[PDB]
Protein backbone atom coordinates (compact mmCIF):
# COMPACT_ATOMS: atom_id res chain seq x y z
CA UNK A 1 0.00 0.00 0.00
CA UNK A 2 0.82 3.72 0.04
CA UNK A 3 0.30 6.34 -2.64
CA UNK A 4 2.97 8.46 -4.30
CA UNK A 5 3.15 10.86 -7.19
CA UNK A 6 4.72 8.25 -9.42
CA UNK A 7 6.52 8.89 -12.68
CA UNK A 8 7.04 6.31 -15.39
CA UNK A 9 10.54 4.81 -15.39
CA UNK A 10 12.46 7.21 -17.63
CA UNK A 11 14.86 4.73 -19.22
CA UNK A 12 13.44 4.54 -22.74
CA UNK A 13 13.37 8.34 -23.01
CA UNK A 14 16.84 9.00 -21.56
CA UNK A 15 18.19 6.98 -24.49
CA UNK A 16 16.67 9.51 -26.87
CA UNK A 17 17.84 12.79 -25.35
CA UNK A 18 20.42 14.87 -27.22
CA UNK A 19 21.78 18.40 -27.18
CA UNK A 20 21.02 20.80 -30.03
CA UNK A 21 23.14 23.93 -30.40
CA UNK A 22 22.59 26.63 -32.99
CA UNK A 23 24.30 30.00 -32.77
CA UNK A 24 24.33 31.10 -29.12
CA UNK A 25 21.35 28.83 -28.27
CA UNK A 26 21.62 25.39 -26.67
CA UNK A 27 18.66 23.16 -25.80
CA UNK A 28 17.54 19.53 -25.87
CA UNK A 29 16.32 17.38 -28.73
CA UNK A 30 14.51 14.06 -28.92
CA UNK A 31 16.29 11.59 -31.20
CA UNK A 32 13.98 8.90 -32.62
CA UNK A 33 15.30 6.81 -35.53
CA UNK A 34 17.16 9.30 -37.79
CA UNK A 35 15.22 12.42 -36.76
CA UNK A 36 15.92 14.85 -33.93
CA UNK A 37 12.88 16.82 -32.69
CA UNK A 38 13.45 20.16 -30.93
CA UNK A 39 11.71 23.52 -30.40
CA UNK A 40 12.04 25.77 -33.43
CA UNK A 41 13.07 28.79 -31.41
CA UNK A 42 16.55 27.22 -31.35
CA UNK A 43 17.10 29.19 -34.58
CA UNK A 44 16.24 32.54 -32.90
CA UNK A 45 8.17 38.76 -33.39
CA UNK A 46 10.10 36.16 -35.36
CA UNK A 47 9.39 34.88 -38.83
CA UNK A 48 10.60 31.32 -38.39
CA UNK A 49 10.02 30.62 -42.08
CA UNK A 50 12.55 33.26 -43.18
CA UNK A 51 14.74 32.48 -40.19
CA UNK A 52 14.96 28.82 -41.20
CA UNK A 53 15.44 29.42 -44.94
CA UNK A 54 18.64 31.25 -43.98
CA UNK A 55 19.97 28.24 -42.05
CA UNK A 56 22.38 25.60 -43.26
CA UNK A 57 22.65 22.05 -41.91
CA UNK A 58 26.13 22.73 -40.50
CA UNK A 59 24.71 25.54 -38.32
CA UNK A 60 22.99 22.83 -36.25
CA UNK A 61 25.36 21.22 -33.71
CA UNK A 62 23.75 18.09 -32.19
CA UNK A 63 25.74 16.08 -29.69
CA UNK A 64 24.50 12.70 -28.65
CA UNK A 65 26.71 12.68 -25.57
CA UNK A 66 30.28 12.70 -26.89
CA UNK A 67 29.30 11.85 -30.48
CA UNK A 68 28.50 14.74 -32.80
CA UNK A 69 25.41 14.01 -34.89
CA UNK A 70 25.61 15.52 -38.36
CA UNK A 71 22.48 17.16 -39.76
CA UNK A 72 21.68 16.16 -43.36
CA UNK A 73 18.30 17.87 -43.64
CA UNK A 74 15.80 19.86 -41.68
CA UNK A 75 12.18 20.88 -41.78
CA UNK A 76 9.69 22.66 -39.60
CA UNK A 77 6.34 21.19 -38.50
CA UNK A 78 4.32 23.80 -36.59
CA UNK A 79 6.58 24.87 -33.64
CA UNK A 80 9.12 22.02 -33.74
CA UNK A 81 12.05 21.59 -36.00
CA UNK A 82 12.83 18.13 -37.35
CA UNK A 83 16.54 17.62 -37.95
CA UNK A 84 17.33 14.67 -40.19
CA UNK A 85 20.61 13.13 -39.00
CA UNK A 86 22.85 10.49 -40.60
CA UNK A 87 22.45 7.95 -37.74
CA UNK A 88 19.33 6.12 -36.56
CA UNK A 89 19.13 6.05 -32.77
CA UNK A 90 19.76 2.39 -31.79
CA UNK A 91 18.04 3.11 -28.47
CA UNK A 92 14.81 4.22 -30.20
CA UNK A 93 11.92 2.63 -28.28
CA UNK A 94 8.61 1.60 -29.65
CA UNK A 95 6.81 4.89 -29.67
CA UNK A 96 3.73 6.88 -30.58
CA UNK A 97 3.09 10.66 -30.68
CA UNK A 98 -0.16 11.53 -28.87
CA UNK A 99 -1.86 14.84 -28.27
CA UNK A 100 -3.49 14.56 -24.80
CA UNK A 101 -6.61 16.07 -23.32
CA UNK A 102 -6.56 18.46 -20.36
CA UNK A 103 -6.82 16.44 -17.18
CA UNK A 104 -4.48 13.73 -18.44
CA UNK A 105 -1.19 13.19 -16.63
CA UNK A 106 2.32 12.45 -17.91
CA UNK A 107 5.91 12.15 -16.80
CA UNK A 108 8.47 14.84 -17.61
CA UNK A 109 12.17 14.05 -18.07
CA UNK A 110 13.86 17.37 -17.29
CA UNK A 111 17.10 17.77 -19.22
CA UNK A 112 19.93 20.27 -19.71
CA UNK A 113 22.59 20.20 -22.44
CA UNK A 114 21.07 16.90 -23.55
CA UNK A 115 21.48 15.04 -20.28
CA UNK A 116 18.55 14.13 -18.00
CA UNK A 117 18.45 15.93 -14.65
CA UNK A 118 15.27 14.48 -13.10
CA UNK A 119 11.83 12.96 -13.68
CA UNK A 120 8.50 14.04 -12.27
CA UNK A 121 4.79 13.73 -12.88
CA UNK A 122 2.61 16.57 -14.25
CA UNK A 123 -0.88 17.13 -15.49
CA UNK A 124 -2.09 19.06 -18.49
CA UNK A 125 -4.05 21.73 -16.62
CA UNK A 126 -7.52 22.71 -17.94
CA UNK A 127 -5.92 26.02 -18.99
CA UNK A 128 -3.32 24.06 -20.98
CA UNK A 129 -0.32 25.03 -18.87
CA UNK A 130 1.66 22.55 -16.80
CA UNK A 131 3.13 23.27 -13.38
CA UNK A 132 6.61 22.06 -14.23
CA UNK A 133 10.11 22.60 -12.93
CA UNK A 134 12.26 24.09 -15.70
CA UNK A 135 15.33 26.38 -15.80
CA UNK A 136 17.33 28.07 -18.56
CA UNK A 137 18.26 25.39 -21.08
CA UNK A 138 15.42 22.96 -20.31
CA UNK A 139 13.54 23.51 -23.57
CA UNK A 140 13.22 20.34 -25.58
CA UNK A 141 12.63 18.19 -22.47
CA UNK A 142 9.66 15.92 -23.18
CA UNK A 143 6.61 14.58 -21.38
CA UNK A 144 5.42 11.03 -21.93
CA UNK A 145 3.40 7.99 -20.90
CA UNK A 146 4.28 4.29 -21.20
CA UNK A 147 1.75 1.66 -22.33
CA UNK A 148 3.25 -1.81 -21.87
CA UNK A 149 6.18 -1.52 -24.27
CA UNK A 150 5.32 1.77 -26.02
CA UNK A 151 6.32 5.32 -25.15
CA UNK A 152 3.58 7.85 -25.99
CA UNK A 153 5.28 11.24 -26.21
CA UNK A 154 2.73 13.95 -25.47
CA UNK A 155 4.71 17.11 -24.58
CA UNK A 156 7.82 19.11 -25.39
CA UNK A 157 8.84 22.14 -23.35
CA UNK A 158 9.08 25.63 -24.88
CA UNK A 159 8.60 28.48 -22.45
CA UNK A 160 7.68 29.76 -19.00
CA UNK A 161 4.76 32.11 -18.28
CA UNK A 162 5.14 35.07 -15.89
CA UNK A 163 3.22 33.13 -13.22
CA UNK A 164 5.90 30.44 -13.12
CA UNK A 165 3.91 27.81 -15.03
CA UNK A 166 4.90 26.23 -18.30
CA UNK A 167 3.67 25.88 -21.84
CA UNK A 168 4.75 23.67 -24.68
CA UNK A 169 3.68 21.60 -27.66
CA UNK A 170 2.76 18.08 -28.62
CA UNK A 171 5.56 16.29 -30.50
CA UNK A 172 4.05 17.52 -33.75
CA UNK A 173 4.76 21.09 -32.53
CA UNK A 174 1.20 22.25 -31.82
CA UNK A 175 1.01 24.24 -28.61
CA UNK A 176 -1.33 23.14 -25.93
CA UNK A 177 -3.52 26.16 -25.32
CA UNK A 178 -3.46 29.60 -26.94
CA UNK A 179 0.29 30.09 -26.54
CA UNK A 180 2.82 31.02 -29.21
CA UNK A 181 6.63 30.86 -29.24
CA UNK A 182 7.35 34.56 -29.54
CA UNK A 183 8.14 37.00 -26.76
CA UNK A 184 4.87 38.90 -26.38
CA UNK A 185 2.39 39.32 -23.55
CA UNK A 186 0.83 35.94 -22.81
CA UNK A 187 -0.91 34.77 -19.66
CA UNK A 188 -2.19 31.38 -18.59
CA UNK A 189 -5.86 32.06 -18.20
CA UNK A 190 -8.06 31.07 -15.28
CA UNK A 191 -7.39 27.50 -14.22
CA UNK A 192 -9.81 25.03 -12.69
CA UNK A 193 -9.51 21.87 -10.62
CA UNK A 194 -9.79 18.54 -12.45
CA UNK A 195 -12.87 17.03 -10.80
CA UNK A 196 -12.69 13.48 -12.13
CA UNK A 197 -9.07 13.27 -10.90
CA UNK A 198 -9.98 14.43 -7.39
CA UNK A 199 -12.65 11.72 -7.31
CA UNK A 200 -10.12 9.11 -8.46
CA UNK A 201 -7.68 10.20 -5.74
CA UNK A 202 -10.42 9.90 -3.14
CA UNK A 203 -10.92 6.34 -4.40
CA UNK A 204 -7.14 5.87 -4.03
CA UNK A 205 -7.44 7.05 -0.42
CA UNK A 206 -10.21 4.51 0.21
CA UNK A 207 -8.26 1.67 -1.42
CA UNK A 208 -5.38 2.67 0.90
CA UNK A 209 -7.38 2.82 4.13
CA UNK A 210 -8.54 6.45 4.45
CA UNK A 211 -12.33 6.54 4.88
CA UNK A 212 -12.85 9.52 7.21
CA UNK A 213 -14.26 11.77 4.49
CA UNK A 214 -17.01 9.38 3.32
CA UNK A 215 -20.66 9.86 4.29
CA UNK A 216 -24.05 8.17 3.91
CA UNK A 217 -25.28 10.83 1.47
CA UNK A 218 -25.67 10.77 -2.25
CA UNK A 219 -26.20 13.48 -4.83
CA UNK A 220 -27.44 13.73 -8.36
CA UNK A 221 -24.88 14.46 -11.06
CA UNK A 222 -26.68 17.75 -11.70
CA UNK A 223 -26.71 18.84 -8.04
CA UNK A 224 -23.05 17.82 -7.74
CA UNK A 225 -21.97 19.88 -10.76
CA UNK A 226 -23.86 22.76 -9.12
CA UNK A 227 -21.50 22.87 -6.16
CA UNK A 228 -18.51 22.16 -8.41
CA UNK A 229 -19.14 25.43 -10.26
CA UNK A 230 -18.77 27.52 -7.09
CA UNK A 231 -15.43 25.92 -6.13
CA UNK A 232 -13.93 26.54 -9.47
CA UNK A 233 -14.18 22.85 -10.38
CA UNK A 234 -14.63 21.23 -13.75
CA UNK A 235 -18.02 19.76 -14.70
CA UNK A 236 -18.31 16.01 -14.23
CA UNK A 237 -19.80 14.23 -17.24
CA UNK A 238 -21.57 10.89 -17.38
CA UNK A 239 -18.44 9.81 -19.30
CA UNK A 240 -16.34 10.71 -16.26
CA UNK A 241 -18.81 8.66 -14.20
CA UNK A 242 -18.41 5.62 -16.48
CA UNK A 243 -14.64 6.07 -16.33
CA UNK A 244 -14.79 5.89 -12.51
CA UNK A 245 -16.79 2.65 -12.78
CA UNK A 246 -13.96 0.17 -12.11
CA UNK A 247 -12.79 2.17 -9.07
CA UNK A 248 -16.34 2.37 -7.74
CA UNK A 249 -16.82 -1.40 -8.14
CA UNK A 250 -13.50 -2.21 -6.46
CA UNK A 251 -14.38 -0.05 -3.45
CA UNK A 252 -18.14 -0.58 -3.33
CA UNK A 253 -18.69 3.19 -3.25
CA UNK A 254 -21.17 4.41 -5.85
CA UNK A 255 -19.67 7.15 -8.02
CA UNK A 256 -22.40 9.60 -7.04
CA UNK A 257 -21.79 8.72 -3.38
CA UNK A 258 -18.14 9.72 -3.74
CA UNK A 259 -19.43 12.95 -5.31
CA UNK A 260 -21.41 13.58 -2.13
CA UNK A 261 -18.17 13.20 -0.15
CA UNK A 262 -16.28 15.66 -2.37
CA UNK A 263 -19.16 18.11 -1.99
CA UNK A 264 -18.86 17.99 1.80
CA UNK A 265 -15.09 18.45 1.55
CA UNK A 266 -15.43 21.56 -0.60
CA UNK A 267 -18.13 22.99 1.66
CA UNK A 268 -16.42 22.19 4.97
CA UNK A 269 -12.70 21.88 4.22
CA UNK A 270 -10.59 19.19 5.83
CA UNK A 271 -10.44 20.87 9.27
CA UNK A 272 -6.74 20.31 9.85
CA UNK A 273 -6.88 16.76 8.53
CA UNK A 274 -5.03 15.17 5.59
CA UNK A 275 -5.79 12.67 2.83
CA UNK A 276 -2.97 10.53 1.44
CA UNK A 277 -0.52 12.92 3.11
CA UNK A 278 -2.01 16.05 1.52
CA UNK A 279 -3.84 18.93 3.19
CA UNK A 280 -5.33 19.85 -0.21
CA UNK A 281 -7.62 18.07 -2.67
CA UNK A 282 -5.22 16.52 -5.19
CA UNK A 283 -6.10 16.52 -8.88
CA UNK A 284 -3.03 15.30 -10.74
CA UNK A 285 -3.96 11.59 -10.57
CA UNK A 286 -6.24 10.23 -13.30
CA UNK A 287 -8.53 7.24 -12.79
CA UNK A 288 -6.08 5.15 -14.80
CA UNK A 289 -3.16 6.34 -12.63
CA UNK A 290 -4.98 5.19 -9.49
CA UNK A 291 -5.71 1.73 -10.92
CA UNK A 292 -2.09 1.44 -12.17
CA UNK A 293 -0.57 2.29 -8.82
CA UNK A 294 -3.10 0.41 -6.73
CA UNK A 295 -3.03 -2.76 -8.86
CA UNK A 296 0.65 -2.87 -9.85
CA UNK A 297 0.83 -2.57 -13.63
CA UNK A 298 4.34 -2.76 -15.09
CA UNK A 299 5.95 -2.06 -18.46
CA UNK A 300 8.27 -4.02 -20.78
CA UNK B 1 11.38 28.11 -12.12
CA UNK B 2 8.90 25.90 -10.23
CA UNK B 3 9.63 23.11 -7.78
CA UNK B 4 8.55 19.47 -8.03
CA UNK B 5 9.16 16.32 -6.04
CA UNK B 6 11.78 15.14 -8.52
CA UNK B 7 13.21 11.63 -8.80
CA UNK B 8 16.48 10.75 -10.44
CA UNK B 9 16.35 9.42 -13.99
CA UNK B 10 15.83 5.68 -13.50
CA UNK B 11 17.44 4.28 -16.66
CA UNK B 12 20.67 3.12 -15.07
CA UNK B 13 18.72 1.15 -12.45
CA UNK B 14 16.11 -0.23 -14.86
CA UNK B 15 18.98 -1.98 -16.61
CA UNK B 16 19.75 -3.89 -13.39
CA UNK B 17 16.30 -5.22 -12.44
CA UNK B 18 15.61 -8.96 -12.69
CA UNK B 19 13.03 -11.41 -11.40
CA UNK B 20 13.99 -13.96 -8.73
CA UNK B 21 11.68 -16.94 -8.14
CA UNK B 22 12.24 -19.56 -5.49
CA UNK B 23 9.59 -22.11 -4.60
CA UNK B 24 6.31 -20.18 -4.55
CA UNK B 25 7.91 -16.77 -3.84
CA UNK B 26 8.63 -14.26 -6.61
CA UNK B 27 10.31 -10.86 -6.19
CA UNK B 28 12.90 -8.56 -7.76
CA UNK B 29 16.67 -8.68 -7.65
CA UNK B 30 19.43 -6.21 -8.50
CA UNK B 31 21.88 -7.50 -11.09
CA UNK B 32 25.29 -5.81 -10.89
CA UNK B 33 28.31 -7.44 -12.56
CA UNK B 34 27.74 -11.19 -12.01
CA UNK B 35 25.87 -10.79 -8.70
CA UNK B 36 22.10 -10.56 -8.17
CA UNK B 37 21.13 -8.97 -4.85
CA UNK B 38 17.71 -9.74 -3.39
CA UNK B 39 16.03 -9.97 0.02
CA UNK B 40 16.79 -13.21 1.80
CA UNK B 41 13.15 -13.90 2.65
CA UNK B 42 12.74 -15.22 -0.93
CA UNK B 43 13.75 -18.59 0.55
CA UNK B 44 10.90 -18.64 3.09
CA UNK B 45 10.52 -17.21 13.42
CA UNK B 46 12.60 -18.56 10.53
CA UNK B 47 16.28 -19.48 10.70
CA UNK B 48 17.70 -18.28 7.40
CA UNK B 49 20.97 -20.12 8.06
CA UNK B 50 19.29 -23.56 8.13
CA UNK B 51 16.89 -22.45 5.46
CA UNK B 52 19.69 -21.43 3.10
CA UNK B 53 21.87 -24.51 3.67
CA UNK B 54 18.90 -26.65 2.53
CA UNK B 55 18.75 -24.78 -0.80
CA UNK B 56 20.50 -25.60 -4.07
CA UNK B 57 21.62 -23.29 -6.88
CA UNK B 58 18.97 -24.72 -9.21
CA UNK B 59 16.18 -23.76 -6.80
CA UNK B 60 16.77 -20.07 -7.67
CA UNK B 61 15.15 -19.04 -10.95
CA UNK B 62 16.53 -15.70 -12.16
CA UNK B 63 14.63 -14.11 -15.07
CA UNK B 64 16.43 -11.22 -16.78
CA UNK B 65 13.68 -10.46 -19.27
CA UNK B 66 13.26 -13.46 -21.56
CA UNK B 67 16.73 -14.72 -20.58
CA UNK B 68 17.00 -17.13 -17.65
CA UNK B 69 20.22 -16.46 -15.77
CA UNK B 70 21.88 -19.47 -14.16
CA UNK B 71 22.84 -19.35 -10.46
CA UNK B 72 26.33 -20.75 -9.82
CA UNK B 73 26.73 -19.77 -6.16
CA UNK B 74 24.82 -18.08 -3.35
CA UNK B 75 25.79 -16.29 -0.17
CA UNK B 76 23.86 -14.47 2.51
CA UNK B 77 25.06 -11.09 3.83
CA UNK B 78 22.92 -9.88 6.77
CA UNK B 79 19.39 -9.78 5.27
CA UNK B 80 20.31 -9.86 1.58
CA UNK B 81 20.99 -12.87 -0.56
CA UNK B 82 23.73 -12.64 -3.17
CA UNK B 83 23.21 -14.93 -6.14
CA UNK B 84 26.34 -15.41 -8.23
CA UNK B 85 25.20 -15.72 -11.85
CA UNK B 86 27.27 -16.96 -14.77
CA UNK B 87 26.72 -13.70 -16.71
CA UNK B 88 27.88 -10.20 -15.88
CA UNK B 89 25.24 -7.54 -16.45
CA UNK B 90 26.46 -5.57 -19.51
CA UNK B 91 24.24 -2.70 -18.37
CA UNK B 92 25.94 -2.50 -14.95
CA UNK B 93 26.45 1.22 -14.18
CA UNK B 94 29.19 2.81 -12.17
CA UNK B 95 27.88 2.35 -8.65
CA UNK B 96 28.43 2.43 -4.90
CA UNK B 97 26.54 0.98 -1.97
CA UNK B 98 25.88 3.65 0.66
CA UNK B 99 24.03 3.54 3.95
CA UNK B 100 22.28 6.87 4.38
CA UNK B 101 21.32 8.86 7.47
CA UNK B 102 17.71 9.65 8.32
CA UNK B 103 16.67 12.89 6.63
CA UNK B 104 18.43 11.97 3.39
CA UNK B 105 16.25 11.48 0.32
CA UNK B 106 16.44 9.04 -2.55
CA UNK B 107 14.57 7.79 -5.60
CA UNK B 108 12.65 4.50 -5.56
CA UNK B 109 12.19 2.40 -8.69
CA UNK B 110 9.13 0.29 -7.92
CA UNK B 111 9.20 -3.08 -9.68
CA UNK B 112 7.15 -6.25 -10.01
CA UNK B 113 8.35 -9.49 -11.62
CA UNK B 114 11.63 -7.85 -12.56
CA UNK B 115 9.91 -5.08 -14.48
CA UNK B 116 9.92 -1.44 -13.31
CA UNK B 117 6.47 -0.01 -12.51
CA UNK B 118 7.28 3.61 -11.61
CA UNK B 119 9.77 6.00 -10.00
CA UNK B 120 9.21 8.29 -7.02
CA UNK B 121 11.12 10.25 -4.39
CA UNK B 122 11.29 9.22 -0.70
CA UNK B 123 13.02 10.28 2.49
CA UNK B 124 14.48 8.02 5.14
CA UNK B 125 12.25 9.12 8.03
CA UNK B 126 13.82 9.81 11.47
CA UNK B 127 12.12 6.58 12.60
CA UNK B 128 13.88 4.72 9.75
CA UNK B 129 10.73 3.93 7.79
CA UNK B 130 9.95 5.27 4.36
CA UNK B 131 6.55 6.31 3.09
CA UNK B 132 6.65 4.33 -0.14
CA UNK B 133 4.17 2.82 -2.56
CA UNK B 134 4.60 -0.95 -2.64
CA UNK B 135 2.29 -3.90 -3.40
CA UNK B 136 2.74 -7.67 -3.28
CA UNK B 137 5.77 -8.62 -5.37
CA UNK B 138 7.58 -5.30 -4.86
CA UNK B 139 10.27 -6.64 -2.56
CA UNK B 140 13.73 -6.17 -3.98
CA UNK B 141 12.88 -2.83 -5.57
CA UNK B 142 15.71 -0.43 -4.75
CA UNK B 143 16.31 3.18 -3.82
CA UNK B 144 19.19 5.26 -5.03
CA UNK B 145 20.88 8.59 -5.67
CA UNK B 146 22.92 9.48 -8.77
CA UNK B 147 26.05 11.63 -8.55
CA UNK B 148 27.42 12.74 -11.92
CA UNK B 149 27.85 9.23 -13.32
CA UNK B 150 27.58 7.06 -10.21
CA UNK B 151 24.47 5.29 -8.91
CA UNK B 152 24.57 5.12 -5.10
CA UNK B 153 22.18 2.42 -4.01
CA UNK B 154 20.94 3.04 -0.49
CA UNK B 155 17.76 0.96 -0.03
CA UNK B 156 16.23 -2.40 -0.90
CA UNK B 157 12.58 -3.03 -0.05
CA UNK B 158 11.51 -5.82 2.35
CA UNK B 159 8.19 -5.31 4.09
CA UNK B 160 5.24 -3.19 5.06
CA UNK B 161 4.39 -2.18 8.60
CA UNK B 162 0.78 -2.14 9.86
CA UNK B 163 0.61 1.66 9.55
CA UNK B 164 1.17 1.48 5.78
CA UNK B 165 4.83 2.56 5.82
CA UNK B 166 7.83 0.61 4.67
CA UNK B 167 10.99 -0.98 6.06
CA UNK B 168 14.02 -2.27 4.23
CA UNK B 169 17.76 -2.53 4.19
CA UNK B 170 20.86 -1.05 2.71
CA UNK B 171 22.34 -3.02 -0.16
CA UNK B 172 24.56 -4.85 2.30
CA UNK B 173 21.43 -6.23 3.94
CA UNK B 174 21.37 -4.19 7.16
CA UNK B 175 17.90 -2.95 8.06
CA UNK B 176 17.32 0.70 8.57
CA UNK B 177 15.72 0.96 12.00
CA UNK B 178 15.07 -1.82 14.54
CA UNK B 179 13.13 -3.95 12.06
CA UNK B 180 13.69 -7.61 11.18
CA UNK B 181 12.55 -9.81 8.27
CA UNK B 182 10.35 -12.01 10.44
CA UNK B 183 6.58 -12.07 10.77
CA UNK B 184 6.52 -10.80 14.35
CA UNK B 185 4.97 -7.74 15.95
CA UNK B 186 6.85 -4.62 14.86
CA UNK B 187 5.74 -1.01 14.67
CA UNK B 188 7.24 2.17 13.23
CA UNK B 189 7.65 4.05 16.45
CA UNK B 190 7.19 7.77 16.78
CA UNK B 191 8.32 9.90 13.84
CA UNK B 192 9.49 13.51 13.71
CA UNK B 193 9.65 16.21 11.06
CA UNK B 194 13.05 16.71 9.41
CA UNK B 195 13.74 20.32 10.43
CA UNK B 196 16.75 21.04 8.20
CA UNK B 197 14.73 19.83 5.19
CA UNK B 198 11.74 22.07 5.92
CA UNK B 199 14.14 25.02 6.06
CA UNK B 200 15.69 24.01 2.73
CA UNK B 201 12.20 23.85 1.20
CA UNK B 202 11.37 27.30 2.54
CA UNK B 203 14.54 28.51 0.83
CA UNK B 204 13.30 26.70 -2.32
CA UNK B 205 10.07 28.71 -2.02
CA UNK B 206 12.04 31.98 -1.71
CA UNK B 207 14.22 31.16 -4.73
CA UNK B 208 10.96 30.52 -6.60
CA UNK B 209 9.29 33.78 -5.55
CA UNK B 210 7.32 32.96 -2.39
CA UNK B 211 8.23 35.29 0.49
CA UNK B 212 4.87 35.68 2.29
CA UNK B 213 6.01 33.63 5.30
CA UNK B 214 9.18 35.64 5.99
CA UNK B 215 9.49 38.14 8.83
CA UNK B 216 11.93 40.70 10.25
CA UNK B 217 12.52 38.64 13.39
CA UNK B 218 15.45 36.42 14.18
CA UNK B 219 16.08 33.82 16.86
CA UNK B 220 18.87 32.00 18.57
CA UNK B 221 19.60 28.43 17.60
CA UNK B 222 18.71 27.60 21.20
CA UNK B 223 15.37 29.42 21.20
CA UNK B 224 14.47 27.93 17.82
CA UNK B 225 15.24 24.37 18.90
CA UNK B 226 13.02 25.03 21.87
CA UNK B 227 9.83 25.52 19.86
CA UNK B 228 10.79 22.73 17.44
CA UNK B 229 10.70 20.20 20.29
CA UNK B 230 7.11 21.21 21.10
CA UNK B 231 5.97 20.58 17.51
CA UNK B 232 7.79 17.24 17.14
CA UNK B 233 10.56 18.64 14.96
CA UNK B 234 14.13 17.37 14.97
CA UNK B 235 16.73 19.53 16.71
CA UNK B 236 18.59 21.79 14.32
CA UNK B 237 22.36 21.56 14.82
CA UNK B 238 25.10 24.05 14.01
CA UNK B 239 26.13 21.53 11.36
CA UNK B 240 22.64 21.90 9.88
CA UNK B 241 23.22 25.66 9.92
CA UNK B 242 26.53 25.23 8.03
CA UNK B 243 24.77 22.96 5.51
CA UNK B 244 22.13 25.65 4.83
CA UNK B 245 24.96 28.16 4.27
CA UNK B 246 24.86 28.22 0.44
CA UNK B 247 21.08 28.57 0.35
CA UNK B 248 21.36 31.43 2.83
CA UNK B 249 24.05 33.18 0.77
CA UNK B 250 22.15 32.89 -2.51
CA UNK B 251 18.90 34.24 -1.02
CA UNK B 252 20.36 36.84 1.36
CA UNK B 253 18.35 35.33 4.23
CA UNK B 254 20.42 34.34 7.27
CA UNK B 255 19.76 30.81 8.47
CA UNK B 256 18.56 31.92 11.90
CA UNK B 257 16.21 34.38 10.21
CA UNK B 258 14.57 31.65 8.23
CA UNK B 259 14.32 29.71 11.51
CA UNK B 260 12.27 32.58 12.93
CA UNK B 261 9.96 32.19 9.91
CA UNK B 262 9.52 28.46 10.57
CA UNK B 263 8.75 29.22 14.23
CA UNK B 264 5.91 31.55 13.23
CA UNK B 265 4.57 29.07 10.68
CA UNK B 266 4.55 26.41 13.40
CA UNK B 267 2.77 28.63 15.94
CA UNK B 268 0.27 30.20 13.54
CA UNK B 269 -0.24 27.61 10.79
CA UNK B 270 -0.58 28.80 7.22
CA UNK B 271 -4.09 30.22 7.70
CA UNK B 272 -5.36 28.97 4.37
CA UNK B 273 -2.14 29.78 2.49
CA UNK B 274 0.14 27.43 0.56
CA UNK B 275 3.87 27.17 -0.01
CA UNK B 276 5.14 25.63 -3.25
CA UNK B 277 1.66 24.24 -3.86
CA UNK B 278 1.48 22.61 -0.41
CA UNK B 279 -0.73 23.32 2.60
CA UNK B 280 1.71 21.36 4.80
CA UNK B 281 5.31 22.05 5.72
CA UNK B 282 7.33 19.75 3.44
CA UNK B 283 10.34 17.87 4.79
CA UNK B 284 11.35 15.44 2.01
CA UNK B 285 13.72 17.84 0.19
CA UNK B 286 17.28 18.08 1.48
CA UNK B 287 19.37 21.26 1.11
CA UNK B 288 21.20 19.48 -1.68
CA UNK B 289 17.90 18.53 -3.38
CA UNK B 290 16.99 22.24 -3.44
CA UNK B 291 20.32 23.40 -4.89
CA UNK B 292 20.21 20.57 -7.45
CA UNK B 293 16.76 21.46 -8.70
CA UNK B 294 17.06 25.25 -8.39
CA UNK B 295 20.48 25.29 -10.14
CA UNK B 296 19.91 22.50 -12.70
CA UNK B 297 22.48 19.79 -12.02
CA UNK B 298 22.48 16.89 -14.49
CA UNK B 299 24.09 13.45 -14.70
CA UNK B 300 26.00 11.44 -17.30
C1 LIG C 1 14.07 27.16 -23.25
O1 LIG C 1 15.19 26.48 -22.67
C2 LIG C 1 13.43 28.13 -22.26
C3 LIG C 1 12.81 27.44 -21.05
C4 LIG C 1 12.39 28.53 -20.06
C5 LIG C 1 13.60 29.24 -19.46
C6 LIG C 1 13.27 29.42 -17.98
N1 LIG C 1 12.19 28.48 -17.72
C7 LIG C 1 11.68 27.98 -18.86
O2 LIG C 1 10.77 27.19 -18.95
N2 LIG C 1 12.39 28.89 -22.95
C8 LIG C 1 12.66 30.11 -23.42
O3 LIG C 1 13.78 30.57 -23.39
C9 LIG C 1 11.53 30.94 -23.98
C10 LIG C 1 11.79 31.22 -25.46
C11 LIG C 1 10.55 31.57 -26.30
C12 LIG C 1 9.60 30.38 -26.42
C13 LIG C 1 9.79 32.74 -25.70
C14 LIG C 1 11.00 31.96 -27.70
N3 LIG C 1 11.47 32.16 -23.21
C15 LIG C 1 10.77 32.17 -22.07
O4 LIG C 1 10.20 31.17 -21.65
C16 LIG C 1 10.73 33.48 -21.34
N4 LIG C 1 9.38 33.78 -20.94
C17 LIG C 1 8.67 34.71 -21.59
O5 LIG C 1 9.23 35.59 -22.22
N5 LIG C 1 7.33 34.64 -21.51
C18 LIG C 1 6.41 35.41 -22.35
C19 LIG C 1 6.57 36.91 -22.12
C20 LIG C 1 4.99 35.03 -21.99
C21 LIG C 1 6.64 35.09 -23.83
C22 LIG C 1 11.70 33.49 -20.15
C23 LIG C 1 11.35 32.45 -19.09
C24 LIG C 1 11.69 34.87 -19.51
C25 LIG C 1 13.11 33.21 -20.66
C1 LIG D 1 7.73 -8.40 -0.68
O1 LIG D 1 7.26 -8.18 -2.03
C2 LIG D 1 6.73 -7.83 0.35
C3 LIG D 1 6.43 -6.35 0.14
C4 LIG D 1 5.17 -6.01 0.92
C5 LIG D 1 3.93 -6.63 0.27
C6 LIG D 1 2.86 -5.54 0.35
N1 LIG D 1 3.62 -4.31 0.56
C7 LIG D 1 4.90 -4.54 0.84
O2 LIG D 1 5.77 -3.71 1.02
N2 LIG D 1 7.15 -8.07 1.74
C8 LIG D 1 6.70 -9.17 2.36
O3 LIG D 1 6.06 -10.05 1.78
C9 LIG D 1 6.98 -9.33 3.82
C10 LIG D 1 7.73 -10.64 4.09
C11 LIG D 1 8.58 -10.59 5.35
C12 LIG D 1 9.61 -9.47 5.25
C13 LIG D 1 7.72 -10.36 6.58
C14 LIG D 1 9.31 -11.93 5.54
N3 LIG D 1 5.72 -9.33 4.52
C15 LIG D 1 5.10 -8.17 4.75
O4 LIG D 1 5.56 -7.12 4.33
C16 LIG D 1 3.83 -8.25 5.55
N4 LIG D 1 3.83 -7.31 6.65
C17 LIG D 1 4.08 -7.72 7.89
O5 LIG D 1 3.84 -8.87 8.23
N5 LIG D 1 4.58 -6.82 8.75
C18 LIG D 1 5.03 -7.12 10.11
C19 LIG D 1 3.89 -7.63 10.99
C20 LIG D 1 5.55 -5.84 10.74
C21 LIG D 1 6.17 -8.15 10.10
C22 LIG D 1 2.58 -8.10 4.67
C23 LIG D 1 2.50 -6.69 4.07
C24 LIG D 1 1.35 -8.39 5.53
C25 LIG D 1 2.62 -9.11 3.54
Amino acid sequence: SGFRKMAFPSGKVEGCMVQVTCGTTTLNGLWLDDVVYCPRHVICNPNYEDLLIRKSNHNFLVQAGNVQLRVIGHSMQNCVLKLKVDTANPKTPKYKFVRIQPGQTFSVLACYNGSPSGVYQCAMRPNFTIKGSFLNGSCGSVGFNIDYDCVSFCYMHHMELPTGVHAGTDLAGNFYGPFVDRQTAQAAGTDTTITVNVLAWLYAAVINGDRWFLNRFTTTLNDFNLVAMKYNYEPLTQDHVDILGPLSAQTGIAVLDMCASLKELLQNGMNGRTILGSALLEDEFTPFDVVRQCSGVTFQ
